[PDB]
């Protein structure tokens, strides 16, 4: 009841919300100086950065502090239809965000800052972020269901971590392999899952697909998801990097397969990724078709090489170089992500002749896993549907 104390905390579990009108509702945040009250307090500013949202050209607001309180605050307005993470940043500077800004001027604002984001604290839902930052939940009501992640169940048998220790890349990181369904199941489907460590750790996949495996959403399978190790690695790895794939093909699948095995019909073999990994993902179907015939790209960074210029994938592409014969394709990227958006556009229009083999797809939500975690178990089950 009074603003700040105990008692008044203990209503609060993240943020609240109303709707405006048809399009929009009014979103409040609240954050809690550990530290007490402005005299106790070395705090000067709190920003709330919001994926997608935060970004796109005027000058930035802070949390204002309740007068002699602990209390935090901060309202903002959001589309019905959005999905998104957002982090606080609590901070002792004040030379920030000063002049009222170029996008260049915002850009490293950000930049400056972002090392000190946290999680909200009383958001249940916050993970550790893919940008080394923990990150919370926000969904507007009218976000549309995300296949599974509201009724995970407990796996039935646990994911198994092995080291795949890489002759040809000459390096070591985790794999995590987990089958569902059930155990006598005969040619169940491989699925390969890039950025691994995250889908096994930062957002655990494995009660979602065992959820959804058990409603016969998704037939029995094998998922192998492998650790991009790090930035480097990733950003190495990844973009059209033909030895990361033969690596897989040649000394990880072929241990999968004894371990666990799945079908050799790359008609079922699923390749997904998001950004990076999304490309990663169409440039293994392009060139080993035999093995992966299911390409799920979420975000994918078509523009790879050139952060003005068509990416060397589409240019292959466009050449006849490679073709994306034999494939089925689930294809995303979210409106608030309108560079991503560009590049996605541009390769759809060129896979063309392949264009009924495609699900494409676009999302009110920005360069997010909140929102990619929906679209990968729906791209899944787009792509195992003919198996049913
Ligand atoms: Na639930």
């Amino acid at each position: 009841l009074k603003v700040g104390s105990e008692s008044w905390w203990q209503s609060k579990h993240g943020p609240e919300w109303q709707r405006l009108n048809d399009e929009m509702f009014e979103v409040t945040f609240w954050w809690r100086d550990p530290q007490g009250s402005e005299e106790y307090s070395t705090i000067k500013r709190v920003w709330v950065y919001i994926t997608g949202v935060t970004d796109h050209n005027s000058q930035p607001q802070s949390m204002q502090r309740i007068a002699g309180t602990d209390v935090w605050q901060w309202t903002t307005q959001l589309n019905a239809n959005w999905r998104g993470s957002y982090c606080f940043i609590p901070t002792e500077r004040d030379d920030i965000f000063s002049a009222p800004p170029d996008r260049l001027e915002l850009r490293e604002g950000w930049r400056k800052l972002l090392p000190q984001a946290i999680a909200d604290p009383l958001n249940p839902q916050s993970w550790k972020g893919g940008l080394g930052h923990a990150v919370s939940a926000l969904e507007m009501p009218q976000a549309p269901l995300q296949p599974g992640w509201d009724c995970p169940q407990a796996p039935e048998i646990p994911a198994k971590e092995i080291i795949w220790k890489s002759e040809r890349l000459k390096n070591s990181r985790r794999v995590w392999i987990f089958t569902t369904g059930d155990v006598t199941a005969e040619e169940r489907p491989l699925a390969v899952l890039l950025d691994g460590e995250f889908w096994a750790q930062s957002m655990p996949v494995w009660p979602v697909l065992t959820s959804l495996t058990h409603r016969q959403q998704l037939p029995p399978a094998v998922y192998v998801l492998i650790d991009a190790i790090d930035t480097t690695h990733r950003a190495h790895e990844l973009p059209c990097n033909a030895d990361f794939w033969l690596a897989v093909q040649q000394e990880l699948l072929p241990l999968v397969k004894v371990i666990a095995p799945f079908s050799d019909r790359a008609d079922r073999t699923v390749v997904a990724g998001q950004s990076f990994g999304g490309l990663s993902a169409l440039y293994a179907g392009l060139h080993w078709p035999e093995r992966f015939g299911c390409v799920l790209s979420q975000s994918g960074s078509y523009w790879w090489p050139h952060r003005q210029q068509e990416g060397v994938l589409l240019e292959k592409l466009k050449a006849g170089e490679v073709s994306a014969e034999g494939l089925r394709i689930v294809l995303e990227a979210g409106i608030r992500e309108p560079m991503i958006m560009r590049a996605n556009q541009a390769l759809y229009a060129q896979l063309h002749p392949i264009k009924e083999s495609i699900f494409w797809r676009q999302v009110d939500g920005g360069h997010d896993a909140l929102c990619w975690r929906g679209g990968l178990m729906q791209g899944l089950i787009d792509l195992w549907q003919p198996l049913f």
